[PDB]
């Protein structure tokens, strides 16, 4: 399998429908950066799935990554994306031509991971 951190929990998200996510055990203050995403690298995400774009000095794709199947990627790819605003706590950043996701407010013990809701 893919293997959790033993300071995470993989368990039913609090977002509707969305399947297991990722809660955290320990206190995580901003600042913090997990990853890197981790997945094969592809042209595009024409299957929206789990994936994220890495993009050149112009903003336009250099390649993307890509954890659709079950057996590729890490525990990054179970962070589900928040509903709501300011319900978030983790942005994505491109460090290196990697992913890593930014932690932007204080995640309490026993709360789940959010990224920034999708548009």
């Amino acid at each position: 399998d893919i293997p959790i951190p033993d300071e995470f929990e993989l368990r039913e998200s609090t977002m509707p429908g969305a399947g297991l996510g990722i809660w955290t055990k320990r206190k995580i203050e901003i600042g913090e950066k997990f990853g890197p995403y981790m997945g094969e690298q592809r042209s595009d995400l024409k299957d929206s799935s789990y994936g994220w774009e890495i993009l050149d000095e112009f903003c336009n794709v250099k390649f993307c990554i890509d954890a659709s199947q079950p057996d590729v990627g890490s525990w990054l790819k179970y962070i589900r994306f928040a509903g709501c605003y300011d319900q978030h706590n983790l942005v994505a950043c491109q460090i290196n031509d990697q992913i890593f996701y930014r932690v932007v407010a204080d995640i309490a013990p026993g709360e789940e991971l959010l990224l920034f809701m999708k548009s």
